[PDB]
């Protein structure tokens, strides 16, 4: 589980940092949560928990509910914040985030 990989305190800190709407920034979240320090294998396990429909890609509602995978009572991302996530990750113009793209974004 995500819980088996990141510390609960770092997750709590990351959510605290982006409590107000339109303050989520991918890079800050990945740093505060500790995701940017994890190995490729650990980042892939997190990717699998976020990919709710097991399509192999993050898209649609999975972006809006991104924080909710870390704590089920977290807020939804705004449309602007979901666009920031896609802008940060997409490199092949398909409008979805593959596992490779996720790894590259997290480690940036
Ligand atoms: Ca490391
Ligand atoms: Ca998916
Ligand atoms: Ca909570
Ligand atoms: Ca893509």
């Amino acid at each position: 589980s995500i819980t088996d990989i990141l510390s609960a305190e770092d997750i709590a800190a990351a959510l605290q940092e982006c409590q107000d709407p339109d303050t989520f920034e991918p890079q800050k979240f990945f740093q505060t949560s500790g995701l940017s320090k994890m190995s490729a294998s650990q980042v892939k396990d997190i990717f699998r928990f976020i990919d709710n429909d097991q399509s192999g890609y993050l898209d649609g509602d999975e972006l809006k509910y991104f924080l909710q995978k870390f704590q089920s009572d977290a807020r939804e991302l705004t449309e602007s914040e979901t666009k920031s996530l896609m802008d940060a990750a997409d490199n092949d113009g398909d409008g979805k985030i593959g596992a490779d793209e996720f790894q590259e974004m997290v480690h940036s």
